[PDB]
């Protein structure tokens, strides 16, 4: 099955998921001098004060923090979105070295990691139906660069010994996502897809201009996780990111 190594990595995914060669694949490089300022784009509205985190889980390719999405508790609206998108989970993509890790790049510059806050369009009723639609999901992408510690990330960093290998989980309640937002909600946005299998082209990408910073020792702990399940050859979970894909006639709009 798919992974990120030499034999099962991004360049092989097309054989099992033929849409990997499609029209609106993600990530992409954001060329800032060709992104079009669009004055009709509304400001983002992130209402995350009611968020209920439930679990953190290592799934073999990253770790997800899962949220209760049975009611409009943490939602995203505004920006390029029509209607309410509900937060279901967030995960990161990171590298083995600080100058790689992000999926989206900005003028070909790579960051140390990228956070994806995954939301689904409530008019389709459940997540399963939303991935059958072109505007079914919105992922909010935030870049991470190494510098000062981000206080709000430390509770996640501390539970990671508890989920070191594939399949493990831990209860992870009362985590507030607002502690991972940068100061500015300025964004670029373009129509894309999931960046891991099944690579469904259902996503409205909203990538924030401003990186949050995290310390070197906060990023180092991400690299101690394992792709492998318990009691197998140790395989450090580093470099779980997809290279930039062709823009193919999409336009990236900027809110600034
Ligand atoms: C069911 C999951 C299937 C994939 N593992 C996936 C990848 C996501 S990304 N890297 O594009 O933000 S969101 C997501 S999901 O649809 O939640
Ligand atoms: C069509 Hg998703
Ligand atoms: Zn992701």
């Amino acid at each position: 099955h798919w992974g990120y190594g030499k034999h099962n990595g991004p360049e092989h995914w097309h054989k099992d998921f033929p849409i990997a060669k499609g029209e609106r694949q993600s990530p992409v490089d954001i060329d800032t001098h060709t992104a079009k300022y669009d004055p009709s784009l509304k400001p983002l509205s992130v209402s995350y004060d009611q968020a209920t985190s439930l679990r953190i889980l290592n799934n073999g390719h990253a770790f997800n923090v899962e949220f209760d999405d049975s009611q409009d508790k943490a939602v995203l609206k505004g920006g390029p979105l029509d209607g309410t998108y509900r937060l279901i989970q967030f995960h990161f993509h990171w590298g083995s070295l600080d100058g790689q890790g992000s999926e989206h790049t900005v003028d070909k510059k790579k960051y140390a990691a990228e956070l994806h806050l995954v939301h689904w369009n409530t008019k389709y009723g459940d997540f399963g139906k939303a991935v059958q639609q072109p505007d079914g999901l919105a992922v909010l992408g935030i870049f991470l660069k190494v510098g000062s510690a981000k206080p709000g990330l430390q509770k996640v960093v501390d539970v990671l010994d508890s989920i070191k290998t594939k399949g493990k989980s831990a209860d992870f309640t009362n985590f507030d996502p607002r502690g991972l937002l940068p100061e500015s909600l300025d964004y670029w946005t373009y129509p894309g897809s999931l960046t891991t299998p099944p690579l469904l082209e259902c996503v409205t990408w909203i990538v924030l201009k401003e990186p949050i910073s995290v310390s070197s020792e906060q990023v180092l702990k991400f690299r101690k996780l394992n792709f492998n399940g318990e009691g197998e050859p140790e395989e450090l979970m580093v470099d779980n990111w997809r290279p930039a894909q062709p823009l193919k006639n999409r336009q990236i709009k900027a809110s600034f």
